[PDB]
């Protein structure tokens, strides 16, 4: 059910959150402890992600629900399997559920038909929802970053990173994915080349990429380490079906701006790269080759076009964010709306905000196609469209 | 040219800005800089703006345009008067103009009709614009607080109060409209119960009401304090067609996010009030008898229906943010995006922004209209329709 060997190939199937009420109960004073941005206009982000799915479906693109894809799972469950995941759910819940209101809170779930429940665990509930007085609004809280499908995990060739969130406010989330790939039939039996068990180290979904069908590109940032990059390339090692050979890992420290190795560069063709202006510029990398016992890290050094061009072997073509000569204020601006992060759909056509104009301009200039939607609310939650998404099958490439 | 003597009384003149280029100048990490709020989308932030505007004039408001009023002034003055006016931009100008630049910038401006010229000089000007090579890619700043034309001066029954504003950032805001009170024929003779220049204290336009012919309502707050009030007082006494007899003065302690009266209690009829269910129990008041002198500022105290029932003489009907019963959740959110800033357009008919529908629906259960319209943008300013405006010209009250 999973098979992602590039960041370009033409896109099959992908798996998307159309955020519910969980965007609607975010306090102003609570932006940074439930850790997102800001106070959106619900109903206005809610229309304008279903734009963004749109243009993925008329692509001929099939679009998954989270929703519907843990409903799914759930109805081919037992008893006992499907309990075993509502008690995981309640126990994770936060606030921590007192002992008299945890009953209140499952009973409420389970009288909600299937596809509805899951929405009421992902948006969280209201104390006024269960005729529970008191001052804080909630009994528990949403997971606001759900639509960003991007985290929980990456899809890695044919297996999977099921990452490890950095806060407990995002840990929650992953109970919904793994869920799938615990129990789904389609799913079950994906690898998982990390997992929130197993490993070592910590993981995160903006630094991993996938550039072909041999190479993988991590970044080693202040949320990913060498200890879970080493658990997966030893995890690789042990599948025989994998094609990945090598893994190029980039260091990626704390800039002003920046954050992962994805808010540093982006691949939208075979040949083309989407940069930031205010990224170093010479690169620290580490070479891994995993046909060789045991695994090592190799200490490299080159400008991005020198790093790209030992992957793709060809002349890279780097586009920087808002475009060559723009004013610092143009790539501050369109860097605050994650303008890397645009969605590759099919090599050479992109999908993202349309906002972000000179990133925009500096794309079609240098032939890419661009697919923009306005995402006037849902830019203020800081993920662009590579953010709300993840590839579960796209083509493999021919080169 | 001025006659607003209550809060209510049917709209005949208004001062409005829709905002130009200059809230497409704020840099994300400039917004305590800039002192705004958030960084908008231009074009439909503009779009807005003017389906406010549109509403307005539907309702057979003559709207005026601050950039229109300031052109329509300019062509009227000497040369000698007009290149006063552009010098003293040149001096408030900030970053500060370098020497050799500075020319360059004023022949820049005069090269623009009249009304582009005031334009450009409430936008900014960017270093592109002049060609000229340099690390900030801003010229002149922008005055994006603009729009906010509740600020630089308040109309107070036949007079008028301009304003002293808290940082140099929006200090500059004020040149336009004290340049139309000084040199239009039409504002030339209006006094002012306050200026810049002869008088003691502060005070900013959040904090000034007029409820009546015979009652002036002002918040001593962070922002206002007794000085101005005093000020204004006796300037009042100075003045035989004012009909204003007495002033009451409200406390308003400085809170993290409370800087002016107006987002505790705004009127918006006759008998009923808008207010904050986060203010004080029991408020401090000061009345001041204007026909006695000198001015004494006599303290008393009581809830905030005593409070205004000793100035309607009725029983005031008050309204929470989000209405009776709303949880903390709905309280905090629209109480964050200025739920209290309505406009009043005549006696319990308001104007203001869609997305704040608790306290909307709570209003339109109480009798009063709500003319409501789209600011999915402009609202993340943090000011609603009564900040967004100056009336000019209201029918008097006949009570
Ligand atoms: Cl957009
Ligand atoms: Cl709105």
């Amino acid at each position: 059910g999973i098979n992602v060997y590039s960041e370009i190939g033409e896109l099959k199937e992908v798996l998307v959150h159309t955020p519910g009420d969980e965007i609607r109960y975010t306090a102003p004073s609570r932006l940074e402890e439930l850790l997102f941005s800001a106070v959106l206009k619900a109903d206005t982000a809610i229309e304008e992600h279903k734009g963004f799915v749109k243009i993925l479906q008329n692509n001929g693109i099939k679009v998954i629900q989270l929703c519907d894809l843990v409903a799914e799972t759930y109805e081919l469950c037992s008893k006992e399997v499907r309990n075993s995941f509502i008690e995981q759910y309640l126990d994770e819940a936060l606030p921590v559920l007192k002992k008299e209101i945890r009953p209140v809170v499952k009973d409420y779930l389970l009288s909600f038909p299937t596809v509805q429940m899951v929405r009421k665990m992902m948006s969280g509930i209201l104390a006024n929802e269960l005729n529970i007085k008191q001052d804080n609004p909630l009994i528990i809280d949403g997971m606001p970053n759900l639509y960003f499908t991007r985290d929980p995990f990456a899809s890695m060739g044919n297996g999977v990173s099921i990452n490890c969130m950095k806060y407990p406010t995002r840990k929650r989330e992953v109970i919904f994915s793994r869920f799938v790939f615990t129990n789904n039939p389609k799913y079950k039996n994906t690898p998982r080349y990390f997992d929130i068990v197993g490993n070592n180290g910590t993981i995160e979904g903006g630094d991993i990429f996938i550039y072909n069908s041999k190479t993988l590109v991590i970044g080693n940032s202040e949320r990913t380490n060498f200890a879970a990059i080493e658990s997966v390339a030893k995890n690789i090692q042990a599948n025989k079906d994998c094609t990945f050979e090598r893994i190029v890992v980039i260091n990626v420290p704390p800039m002003p701006n920046l954050m992962h190795l994805d808010t540093w560069l982006t691949m939208l063709d075979y040949d083309k790269f989407l940069y930031s202006p205010n990224m170093m510029n010479v690169l620290k990398i580490w070479e891994i080759d995993l046909n060789v016992k045991p695994v090592k890290f190799v200490e490299k050094k080159g400008t991005l076009e020198e790093v790209l061009y030992s992957i793709i072997d060809k002349k890279p073509i780097l586009i920087p964010i808002a475009g060559k000569g723009a004013n610092q204020l143009d790539i501050d601006i369109e860097t605050h709306f994650d303008g890397t992060n645009y969605l590759t759909i099919a090599p050479g056509v992109v999908v993202g905000y349309e906002r972000n104009e000179k990133t925009q301009k500096a794309l079609v200039e240098a032939g890419i196609k661009v697919l923009s939607f306005n995402g006037s609310q849902l830019s203020l939650g800081m993920g662009s469209a590579r953010c709300m998404s993840m590839p579960l099958i796209r083509e493999n490439l021919k080169k």
